């Protein structure tokens, strides 16, 4: 009568369905970058 | 969720587009040049 219940829960390690956003880290990336000009920015304006 | 708020802030970053204006140093250098003329003019009228 278990099984049932199983079956479900075979079901439920299975829809998950968005796990591996690896360019997540790339528009991190791009945040990295462009926040990386955000550093820099006022400092053109010094040496100017 | 938070990217979207960072697209503005990538674009912020980006926007800023007049920021490098050397040859102000250069019309500064002619209000130095000329207003360097401005030190000594009554001084040609003082010389005379």
């Amino acid at each position: 009568f278990t099984l049932i219940e199983l079956m479900i829960v075979v079901a439920i390690i299975g829809i998950l369905a968005a796990i591996a956003i690896p360019q997540y880290q790339n528009y991190v990336a791009r945040s990295e970058g462009a926040s990386a000009l955000a550093s820099v920015n006022p400092l053109k304006t010094t040496v100017e």
